[PDB]
């Protein structure tokens, strides 16, 4: 499945990017190469696919076999290199011969070059929100291979100017293809604007797809710069996720919410927090002759807890319609919830009216701790036989499925909201998930440069307001009107190789004015952090616009309760100022 491998990409990559030379040491090629680039190319056709069946176009027949034939040589080239690449790897250096260098290198400058050259086919006139997924894809391998150069170059023998060609190439295509792919995906999603419930069921699909596809796998492209983050990296990706309405209003469809209702009643971008539970409410749903009526539940309050730091619950609006019947209060606090399978019920009246509900949904719960999985159920305890509906594996599969689903599960629940539809026929509820690589814990790695999403605070000051990212950072950005000394807190978690240790701090932002930020940590360490301006106030956030600065000071941490605010020193209103993610890499004097 196009989304399945998606995931599975964006996770093997995750985790490589956590080595040292985002893992150019190892075995990840192998794995990488079943994954990606196979013998029969089935992947592609898939992607090549995934998206004539979101904007329900089709990309030329010529256009279509051109892009599969550069792909199939660009798969052999690959693998060609990966293979003199294990060699190599594996050669004593007392045994390495010029044949052996000239011969590698070879193959590197092959695979690269013909990388370079095949992307246009991938980026066709008039086929540029179809192609997506292939793009990026590739445009992912070039940059993985593109590092190569940085980490064996030199034993190549390759001198220092061939080698600073590919850096600088790194550098420009890392932006670029950065840049090309969110381009057309909001041209794309931009594109499926409409204002039905039906304009809007396609409009978050290509928005979730897309995501899962690309979006989530061009903010990993950074790490590639093993010089910059030269340590192996510790991220997360923070952004919402929606599945699709529970359940498809099939001749209901023109009843659904408007689009706006949707789009203007969903949760608005806001600080990380996990799900603590879910009550239920329920009504009756009456079917014309009586004994066919059945109870569905019509509205819900949520409650979710902020991140670690504060432990005060939120309480959601109340979101459809009231009880008719007893509530049911489910608490999650604690568990991992990776799965909800929900079934439905309708009751058809001689009029032509029918009407659909949700009857029931199981939660299947993990719980971290004792390592125990369980089942939650909502059953709104009338109805007359169990209709099917969604499960959520079928639109967020797990990372792999030789692993026990607990083990392997790509995203847990964070949210559940119920919508009503016209004409009396009932509520629809949708839910919002969160990807598994999130740190409840915020830990600060001992070895690893680790990066601490903004979003991750507990808490925000009046002058501060967390809005929607611009696509490549993989969650939201925390927006600064009112400079403060608490713009932001958060609470950290360190082990005791991570307490013995000191950090330097680094921060990815992009701003219009230069200017200085504090960073204090309760071990009463404060550092100054001067940052530039990167864009002008009538720019855009495209890759270009951001940046790091950082203080030739460094912090340390004690004990266990360690925490860290953010202030910053007075601006002119006008000025715009985002911040992204706080960088601490272990100072190793």
């Amino acid at each position: 499945d196009a989304v399945g491998t998606g995931i599975s990409v964006v996770g093997q990559i995750l985790g490589v990017v956590g080595v040292p030379f985002a893992g150019a040491l190892t075995s990840f090629y192998q794995s990488f190469l079943n994954t990606i680039w196979p013998s029969d190319a089935d992947p592609w056709k898939a992607f090549m696919a995934q998206v004539e069946v979101l904007i329900d176009k089709k990309i030329e027949e010529y256009a279509k076999s051109k892009a599969l034939a550069e792909l199939q040589g660009l798969q052999n080239n690959f693998e060609d290199y990966v293979n003199a690449l294990n060699s190599w790897k594996k050669t004593p250096l007392s045994l390495r011969s010029k044949r052996s260098q000239d011969r590698i290198r070879e193959l590197f400058s092959q695979a690269e070059s013909h990388f370079r050259n095949s992307m246009p086919s991938f980026a066709v006139s008039k086929f540029e929100v179809l192609f997506l997924p292939t793009y990026a894809q590739a445009a992912n391998t070039h940059l993985l291979l593109l590092k190569d150069a940085q980490v064996f170059g030199e034993e190549w023998g390759y001198s220092s100017e061939d080698v600073a060609e590919f850096y600088h190439r790194q550098l420009k295509l890392t932006q670029q293809y950065t840049d090309h792919c969110v381009n057309w995906y909001n041209v794309g999603l931009n594109g499926l604007r409409g204002s039905t419930y039906d304009a809007w069921v396609k409009f978050n699909r290509f928005r979730r797809e897309m995501t899962l596809t690309v979006l989530d796998l061009i903010v990993l492209f950074p790490f590639y710069d093993i010089r910059l983050y030269s340590k192996g990296v510790k991220t997360e990706l923070t952004r919402d996720i929606f599945t699709d309405p529970i359940f498809s209003l099939n001749t209901l469809q023109e009843y659904g919410p408007t689009f706006l209702s949707i789009e203007n009643s969903i949760r608005k971008p806001h600080l990380f927090d996990y799900l603590q539970g879910i009550e239920f409410h329920t009504r009756l749903q009456p079917g014309y002759f009586g004994k066919d009526s059945f109870n569905y539940w019509s509205g819900n309050y949520v409650e979710t807890r902020p991140s670690i730091g504060s432990s005060k619950t939120i309480t959601s609006p109340f979101y459809g319609d009231k009880s008719t019947e007893p509530v049911q209060k489910l608490s999650f606090d604690g568990q991992k919830v990776y799965r909800t399978i929900a079934n439905t019920d309708v009751a058809a009246w001689p009029n032509g009216k029918v009407y659909l509900g949700v009857t029931k949904v199981d939660f299947s719960q993990y719980d971290d701790q004792k390592n125990e999985t369980s089942t939650q159920t909502y059953d709104s305890k009338r109805n007359n036989g169990h209709v099917s509906a969604q499960d959520s594996i079928d639109q967020l599969p797990p990372e792999t499925t030789d692993e026990p689903l607990e083990k392997a599960y790509s995203h847990q629940l964070n949210y559940a909201e119920c919508f009503l539809m016209q004409d009396r026929r009932g509520t629809i509820p949708f839910f919002t998930w969160t990807h598994r690589s999130v740190d409840f814990f915020n830990t600060i790695d001992a070895e690893k440069i680790t990066q601490l999403p903004v979003v991750k605070a507990y808490a925000l000051s009046s002058g501060a307001s967390i809005i929607e990212g611009p696509g490549f950072t993989g969650g939201n950005l925390l927006f600064l009107k009112e400079s403060s000394n608490s713009i932001a807190k958060f609470k950290v978690t360190l082990n005791s190789a991570a307490l013995l240790q000191r950090y330097r701090v680094r921060i990815r932002y992009a701003s219009t004015t230069n200017l200085r930020l504090f960073v204090q940590n309760s071990n009463n360490d404060f550092l100054v952090i001067y940052i530039n301006k990167t864009m002008n106030k009538d720019d855009d956030l495209t890759y270009q616009t951001f940046d790091l600065a950082t203080t030739n000071s460094n912090m340390g941490f004690s004990g266990d309760k360690n925490e860290l605010i953010i202030g910053a020193e007075s601006f002119v209103s006008n000025e715009k100022i985002y911040i992204d993610k706080i960088e601490f890499i272990p100072v190793q004097l």
